[PDB]
């Protein structure tokens, strides 16, 4: 897919280049049922006015990666998956380079999957983490 | 200039090039205890399934709470930056606007905390964000 | 009930005085479907070794009050309610007196209710807050 | 003395009278990067429905993460205390033990952060706690 999001449907409401993810440049590298990775090159579109990666950008990258890692498994079982909680904590800022995210699945329940997502800079330092709780529900249409 | 608080003569990134400008965040009211902001839904704010992106609610809450703290503390020699953002999602938004209201609930020497509500065009509570804002002396 | 917890069943697995809540002295004052209050007199049983109310005590009081405020409504509809996330943030410590909690319902969905709980000292100051997310599920037995 | 780190000659509250002593928390391993603790389930740890109290997992995570920070920073003149505890609950515990393992993931000048896992007697992950620990100069 665009951004390499999992291809689980024949068509999507919004094309990759037009979504938030498309606009800021998020790209998924690996995806398996228990772990997924994605990254993004830092440009001003990712920053706040003070020149640092925007807090919302780490949240969004985590959210898309954990959500979609769940969608990759559950869609074909007739479920929808959507984030119900995103708790991101910020340890070190990023000014430039890339942000690289790794989502590790820690719980796969029938109604909720939980992913721990680490967000690292190009030196490998842990700049933020997000705890992503993803609701899983039967698709209604 | 998204109407962000004018606290400095120069900013490293212009509004229109920032994430906030790209998606269209605009601050309406700002006081030390309460601030509001809003955005029109466009595809730039959406994920590929046509709903407002989880990260969009987080980014709105984050810029609002953070810059409402900057508004007070910058002229006191302090830098303010988000240290935790906990957003929870109750109802999706497909189109219209998202409107945020940040209510300051704690203002301590090193941390300010804001409860942010994110509502749709019908006034319904779609999400909430608990924003924890670190306050530290500006590094010369 | 003991602690004035909502009386929704003819019998309970564990008596009030023997539970955590019983042991530390939590007591519910008001309960309605949208708001509930409870308090606790501070004694050493509530404190950590450094003499301050234990971080776990604020979490527990919030958790019981939001959970039970949900149970008060949903039990008689055949649902069980149990906390799925408790996010407590700590602003000011308490050394002695009481901790008073007020739970305000902010979302009542079919699977999740969400309560904002403020925890105040005897001077009325806001010492901690907890965001309580309560899963609601049909009872299995 | 729940085996908490011995960093001071006197403590305001004895172990047995603290919340930790009343419910039975005991620290096993403690190093600067990783600590473990456990408790036997008894009714004192339970809510009236017979399951381990939500607050019990939070209190375990909180004392473990906090005191693993005290272990390092106290002798450096610093006080450490929890500023946020985010616990999420995946599976209940009716009886047996709860075992916690705190892994330090960030150690900054003013905040240390610990990922705490809470497991049952079968090793299953029952809950997790993200502990944010504020570190400040001790007030003389
Ligand atoms: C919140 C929760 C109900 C959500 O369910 P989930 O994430 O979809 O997880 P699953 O439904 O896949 O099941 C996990 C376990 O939760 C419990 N559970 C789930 N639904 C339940 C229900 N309707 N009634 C009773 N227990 C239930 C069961 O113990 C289940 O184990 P089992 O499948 O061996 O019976 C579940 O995660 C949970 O019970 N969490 C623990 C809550 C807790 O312990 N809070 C602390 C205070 S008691
Ligand atoms: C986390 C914390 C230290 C961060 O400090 P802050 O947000 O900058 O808050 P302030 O520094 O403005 O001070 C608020 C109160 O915190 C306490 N505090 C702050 N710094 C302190 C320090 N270095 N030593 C002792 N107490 C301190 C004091 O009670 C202070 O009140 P006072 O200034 O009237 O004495 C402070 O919010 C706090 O103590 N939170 C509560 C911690 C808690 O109770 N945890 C649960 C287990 S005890
Ligand atoms: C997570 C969630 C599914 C849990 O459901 P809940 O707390 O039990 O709330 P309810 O089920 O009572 O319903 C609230 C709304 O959620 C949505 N929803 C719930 N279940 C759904 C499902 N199976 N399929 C699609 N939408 C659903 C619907 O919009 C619903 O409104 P409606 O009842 O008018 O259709 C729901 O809160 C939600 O969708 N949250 C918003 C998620 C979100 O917007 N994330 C941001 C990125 S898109
Ligand atoms: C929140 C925060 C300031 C708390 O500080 P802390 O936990 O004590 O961390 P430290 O103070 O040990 O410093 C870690 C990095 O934070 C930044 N920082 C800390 N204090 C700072 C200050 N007063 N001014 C500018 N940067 C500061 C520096 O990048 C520091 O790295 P360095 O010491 O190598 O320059 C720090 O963790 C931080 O900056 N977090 C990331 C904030 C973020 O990116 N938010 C998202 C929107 S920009």
């Amino acid at each position: 897919t665009g951004g390499n999001l999992p291809d689980v449907a024949s068509h999507y409401p919004v094309a990759y280049e037009q979504t938030l993810d498309g606009t800021v440049g998020f790209v998924i590298d690996e995806m398996t049922p228990e772990r997924a990775t994605a990254s993004v090159e830092v440009t001003d579109t990712l920053r706040q006015r003070w020149g640092l990666v925007h807090g919302g950008a780490y949240c969004a990258l985590a959210d898309m990666l954990a959500t979609e890692a769940t969608v990759a498994v559950v869609h074909e079982k007739g479920m929808m998956a959507v984030g119900q909680s995103n708790h991101t904590s910020f340890f070190r800022p990023v000014k430039e380079g890339h942000v690289r995210a790794e989502a590790v699945r820690i719980h796969a329940g029938s109604t909720t999957w939980f992913w721990d997502v680490s967000l690292r800079d190009d030196a490998g330092r842990l700049c933020a983490v997000s705890s992503m709780s993803i609701a899983v529900r039967p698709r209604r249409d």
